[PDB]
């Protein structure tokens, strides 16, 4: 996990 993996599922849902 990263601050962009969080983002890109941020982005996702």
């Amino acid at each position: 996990e990263d601050p962009a993996v969080d983002l890109l599922k941020n982005y996702m849902q």
